[PDB]
């Protein structure tokens, strides 16, 4: 019973989930108690196509059905999963609800500023993807190419992956806080053909240079045809460059409300996400379409037990892997509405995540960690003016999450009824590896609990590469096995792909942090045990810092580390200008 | 029984299907009575998917399964049929016929001069067609390009049409008459990559410019990267451009007869048609088939046995539609005509009917009463016993013609089909249907399956319930084959059709409908600018302001405005607030225009 | 019982199938008799859409559903199978098995030298494949494009193929003996590209220059925007081009293991291969993609009786039909190894085709009769120190078995317990067309016997033009109407392709070849009626050896033709005259300069037997060369030139006989 390996698990009482969440969930439970899931856990691990196979005909809407649901190692890095089938991940986040029901809200918008909210319907959505698309595929973009975004959080970002998406081609999305290099880089890497992108934004009342960071970055982007503007402050003196950037709306205004989709391998790229990684310039995670899709969708609905009557909130940016996955395409495929916050948790004040769930009655909210030390430290007074009822699946991402925030956020958000999700996984993996199961895990906090369906988790000694058996154990991370939403390569370099991931430990999938394996079954992420810092959720190189250093000339050598940080979790203009602000 | 407002209607007698038009006709007619007609139509309007699926599945071969029959709204203009479906233009009219029948006829081209006449059979088709889609993609023609066809009336100009759909790429037919400066403009806004034409034409045994009205309008046509030139004439001054032009016989030598088709989706653009600044209607690929099939079939009352002869050029909608791709999507045999009704006489029509026993007969007006003036000696000449429908278009028949055109073409012996639609229909809107519907003279009668015709008031904008009415002719929901937008100009499209009367589509006509339903087509209205729901005449703004002493002349036009839906805008501070009065006293206070060739300069 | 015409049949005791075929077959042959076979080609001619429709299911691995089996008519040009079908070859020949059983051999790779030697997976062949189509999709190649491949027979080659089709792309395969001339024509006329070869060959031991052909070549080929080449050797001395030039190695070590593979429709075309005919440049024969491979698979599987548990040795090089064939499309489809030789029956000795067969138990061994004529002449003793037990089905193509040869093939290698299948084909008929089944059809040796499914044989009078009926016959050999895997055109030459092969004969397809039927209606090919030579299993074209002597400068005119040769089967010989050079003391030394002008020009191959130097060419009235007086004599047919009054110069035909005699030999 104590553990002598597993410290953090001593005298540590498992949380129940409260009996509020089931009384305010609207249907039956997908999973109704544990043993069931360790049931159907069993199977995604031994009887993969038996089980993926079904959830990949039920959750998602196929144009040509798949001969074989899942082929490769990881040793030889050709994973592959649903080789044969076709479909599109507009249609199956857009048209199919649209068609069922048009007037369900579909992107609950919230700006900046609350007076430029606004909600978009699915049939409203399908009529600005529609048109959007139209205008890509006027300027020539089709299947196979690659289309930059470089938008803030909000409605016109959702629209653009998913408008290049309904093409075929594959959406790069550039943090809107990335400097013109870091721009310049990785519209580079992907050649791409075209770039979406808007005049300035807002954040916390302050205007953002946007734009102009995208023109000094094009100077050196040969490749870019076309940009495509939004005007969201509309402010005059912002320069457009002549035949080559066009307004969305006069463009979006020629072409009509419906366009066809474009079927998809299962295997063709989806999207390029570039992260930055511990050896060498940011590197394009490359996701397919099939399995990221059911990955999103199946973790969505299982691990946060989202229903259609349900409303998700996640505090997040689509310029990292946690928008993409559970800001845009898990809660739509499951056809149930998104709130796309563009602004800050402290705009106008420190209520305004709270003014929010109590609006729109969000019964979901998903946020990093970082973010509940800053409200904890500044904010706390102002959750009571707020009814927070709605909610019943509150989830941490992107960092561990100290036992003091987890009672925090449970009481204090929470109301001590809420299920609370600390959400393991990375860029890589597409989708959530490690989580406890709304009202169906019993949460120890802090502590990631056991591993989704199809991750077979395991605990390696970093000197002896063998695997560790038994429990009360600790060691590096890894998977024995590829899963749906894996990452298939690297844009152009599968041999960084499988340096990093495959070729370390021969037959695993190194997830790069080490974690610790307690008598329960329990995991405990104790974090990276590569050169990879994380600060405020934002995955940094070290190598990319002290390069951006050495850079300045006076500078004769620099040496980048990590230490803890009570409000981000973990010269200064040379760094700034080479990566970016944050 | 008397009409107040549509006075057309007194005292006409309606008009029974001639008994020889059932014993000419092959089979059993497709619709028995009018009451199954109804009872057809009724379900066409309330249910149109139970309608319009099964007769999808049943008239055209698709190459991947539609999941919705339906889509969208006129007042947001996305309607869609047939959604996530894949078919071939080509193969449903080419394809498909070619393995059943290769040796059953399809294209009885005859010449400007008969000696120059000749048949194509269903496979002869088949090979033409796909050898111009080889020389095309060879070419690096493909699905998403426009490829625009300056030809005649003839064999090749079928053919290409069909080839570029072959290949999913949208034809721009530009009817031979065009001069240069049009050619130009609708080569240079679809973009076209490639033009298929001929060295000259022949029409009433005179040579026609083709190739060299071409050649000036290529100067300015950056987009065509190449031209595909067949010998008409084989006039050996005509000059070709090294590099740029190549000879149809020399370059479909090079490929084979058969070229497998390329699927495209049900709502990707079939073709693009310049209506006469021009603006190219787009039709889409299912529903313009669909609807091509259907009418040809039921409103004209086509079966296998029977052969179709539109005297119509593919350079407008009618030849699309009723010379091309309605009789082939059937599989019957389609007369193509490259000259004139009058050479070499004017007994030629009747010649050709007799000579290929044509059951089918489709003209405009404008050719009867031509006929009637100099010809009318000459159809008794013919034997014309094989025809058994008559059909009118593109214009109103005076009943006075109409009964010419029953007694010295049908004998008294035809039915006659008064079809009234346009080119952003795509097919019929409002016709009696062969050997169903009892006609009117001068009356289109009902409206056709998926057509939910109704009459609104021009200044309300109100529908108007009951008969014995008159108003602006609207459609109340979309159709399958109705036009899908304006060739990167969605904006002019919704302003015409969707916004005029929102909820509605607004075909730009006035009708008038009697007691028994039968609309009767008045012809063009004013088409009136719509101000925040406050419908102005610009004709009316420019005489008010006429009227004033101090206006030189007055030019009034409407253009798109982002709060007002349309706004006025007149061309002629104290002056211009009297000339605002004036409008205002004159017409009414919600008419003063906004501000005080001339659209473009308003539009910017 | 005796045969008036058909004089190869008269006392000719049928061979039945030996019994130790069948104990060494794996399981219940594929077709019960020779009567079940009578009524399956019956149906496969009568009613080919029940036939085909079903096999293709069976067979292949369909993307879309075809909608009509069979469509168009020799006599238009325009035939089609499976139409509205989609399909994709990498997939049905990889994919497929590797899904089945990854681990199961599919390329056993035979080097020039056996410790080069190495197998390679089904799974290993769908990695490989993968990552040359992923460089392949990264550099823009797309459905519609043509790449050129310039490799040895070898791994690297099949690799290329498969890739290319795996994108919807068609390959255009260049014998690795091609010269830099030869190289451009084909890169030319099809507009490739892309390039796949490698630095250096190995063959008999000795290096051969490819990457150098390549870069000669290339120096005229605008169309070519990058090459992919192979590190064979690795010798560091090859150069590669800056910008154009990428080591296979590197650019796969950036792609994944799997790429999805593009469908293509049934009749977008799977490949062009260059042949050689009456023209004097090589005309691309495209090839379908649904029809060549149901017709690789059928004849694989029904005419050589494949199953399985079986190992296909084909002989021959992908450069040649038959490679394309049954050393990779046939045997793979039905996911079965083989057997891919980069070296010499010779090489390190004229048992290497023997250590290899038992090596790797072997069951099925195909190869051209020029070969067995060379291990007759000089490895017969070679053949005891094997075991060769394994086989049980041995295959000869590409030119005629003679009876000896038969009878030899069918004792020291057979050892009589072997079936013989002589197959009858030709590159544009994408397979085989008149051979002995396996296991089915007793052998008249010399006789490619029945024709095969979907195959309506007949003979027509050379002089009515007229299909003769009836047995014991001769004539031209024709073929009523098309069949699946039948070549589809010419590439963007589809006029030549009608004029040679189907308006001819109008209704027929014409083959080229003269066949007799024996009272049995066993077929005896006769061999071309087009002068189109065959040199050692190579289709040579004489007009294009003519064009490659003229070129010399030296040369004022040459008339090129075909003889009967003991060891190639036919030899090549050219008779040349000279613009001013009488000198007899340049003799030999012009002589071997010509010889190198065709191996510089087209290849080693195609070079002369012997070349004749003659004062002049004998001539018609026109002026036109007359080649058969230069056939007659030098088939020592001296006499049988008839009267020569007609020819502007008959003094000339004597000069041409004493040229021969003098010459031919020295
Ligand atoms: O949240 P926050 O209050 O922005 O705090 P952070 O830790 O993210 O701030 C780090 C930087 O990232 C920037 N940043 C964070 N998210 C951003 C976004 N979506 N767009 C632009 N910049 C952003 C902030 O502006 C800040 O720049 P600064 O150093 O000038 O303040
Ligand atoms: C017995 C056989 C193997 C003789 O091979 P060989 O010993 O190379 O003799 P060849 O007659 O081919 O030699 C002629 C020249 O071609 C060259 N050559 C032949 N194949 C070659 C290749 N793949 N690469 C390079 N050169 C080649 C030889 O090197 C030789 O050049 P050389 O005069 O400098 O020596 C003969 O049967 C053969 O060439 N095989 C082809 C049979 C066949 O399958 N044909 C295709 C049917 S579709
Ligand atoms: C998600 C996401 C965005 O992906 P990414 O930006 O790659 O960051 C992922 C890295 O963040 C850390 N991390 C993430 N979730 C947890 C967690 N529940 N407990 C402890 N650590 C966590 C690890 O180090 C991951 O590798
Ligand atoms: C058709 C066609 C070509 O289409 P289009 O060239 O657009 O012309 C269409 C216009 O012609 C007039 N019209 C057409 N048919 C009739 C008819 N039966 N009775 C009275 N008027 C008719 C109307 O004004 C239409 O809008
Ligand atoms: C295959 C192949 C090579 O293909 P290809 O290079 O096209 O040459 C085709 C010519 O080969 C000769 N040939 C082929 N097989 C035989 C045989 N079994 N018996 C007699 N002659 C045969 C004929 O002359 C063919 O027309
Ligand atoms: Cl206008
Ligand atoms: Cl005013």
């Amino acid at each position: 019973q104590t553990h002598n390996v597993v410290h953090e698990a001593n005298g540590v009482k498992l949380r129940e989930t409260p009996k509020e969440f089931f009384e305010r969930q609207p249907n039956k439970g997908h999973i109704h108690d544990v043993n069931q899931y360790k049931q159907m856990y069993e199977q995604s691990i031994k009887d993969p196509q038996g089980f993926f196979g079904p959830l990949a005909k039920e959750l998602l809407s196929w144009d040509h059905d798949f001969h074989t649901v899942k082929s490769g190692t990881l040793k030889n890095g050709d994973a592959a999963w649903f080789l044969g089938g076709e479909l599109n991940a507009s249609y199956n986040c857009v048209d199919r609800h649209a068609f069922a029901n048009p007037d369900k809200p579909a992107l609950i918008c919230e700006a900046d500023d609350e007076k430029d909210s606004h909600i978009l319907t699915y049939g409203d959505l399908l009529r600005e993807v529609s048109k959007v698309a139209g205008v890509l595929q006027s300027w020539g973009i089709k299947k196979g190419d690659t289309v930059a975004v470089y938008l803030p959080m909000n409605a016109q970002a959702i629209i653009a992956m998913l408008a290049i998406a309904r093409l075929g081609a594959a959406h790069s999305v550039i943090f809107a806080g990335f400097s013109a290099g870091s721009i310049k880089d990785r519209v580079n890497d992907a050649s791409c053909k075209a770039l979406i992108t808007c005049d300035e934004g807002k954040r916390g009342g302050r205007t953002t240079n946007i734009k102009k960071l995208c023109d000094e970055a094009l100077v050196d982007c040969p490749t870019v045809e076309k940009v495509l503007v939004y005007k969201r402050t509309n402010n005059p003196e912002i320069h457009l460059t002549e035949g080559r950037d066009y307004y969305w709306d006069v463009e979006t205004a020629k072409f009509p409300g419906y366009l066809p989709p474009v079927s998809v391998n299962s295997e063709d790229p989806l999207f390029l996400l570039y992260t930055s990684g511990s050896t060498g310039t940011p590197k394009g995670v490359v996701h397919s379409t099939a399995g990221y899709l059911l990955g999103a969708a199946l973790s969505t609905k299982y691990i946060f037990d989202i229903h259609p009557e349900d409303i998700l909130f996640t505090a997040g940016d689509v310029g990292w892997i946690t928008g993409h996955t559970y800001a845009l395409y898990g809660p739509l495929l499951l056809g149930v509405p998104t709130i796309i916050f563009e602004g800050t948790p402290a705009y106008p004040d420190y209520g305004r995540f709270w003014q929010i769930v109590e609006k729109h009655k969000a019964t979901h909210f998903y946020v990093a960690p970082t973010a509940l030390r800053l409200l904890r430290k500044a904010g706390e007074q102002e959750i009571a003016k707020y009814d927070l009822s709605s909610l019943r699946t509150l989830g941490s991402v992107g960092e561990p999450i100290s036992p003091d925030i987890w009672e925090w956020y449970n009481e204090f958000v929470g109301k001590n009824q809420c299920h609370i999700s600390d959400t393991y996984w990375q860029t890589e993996s597409g989708s959530h590896l490690i989580a406890p199961l709304a009202g169906v895990v019993p949460n120890k906090p802090g502590s990631a609990s056991y591993p989704f369906f199809g991750i077979d988790a395991a605990l390696i000694d970093p000197v002896t590469g063998v695997e560790i058996e038994g429990n009360d154990a600790e060691g590096v991370l890894a998977i024995k096995d590829h899963w749906p939403s894996m990452a298939r390569t690297v844009y152009k370099n599968h041999t960084k792909y499988m340096d990093t991931y495959m070729n370390p430990y021969p037959g695993y999938y190194f997830t790069g942090d080490g974690a610790a394996r307690d008598h329960d079954g329990y995991y405990w992420i104790r974090g990276r045990v590569d050169d990879v810092v994380n600060v405020s959720g934002h995955r940094l190189s070290t190598a990319e810092i002290e390069a951006a250093l050495i850079e300045d000339k006076k500078v004769s050598e620099a040496a980048v580390v990590g230490i803890h940080d009570d409000i981000t979790g973990q010269l200064v203009l040379q760094v700034r200008k080479t990566i970016g602000p944050f």
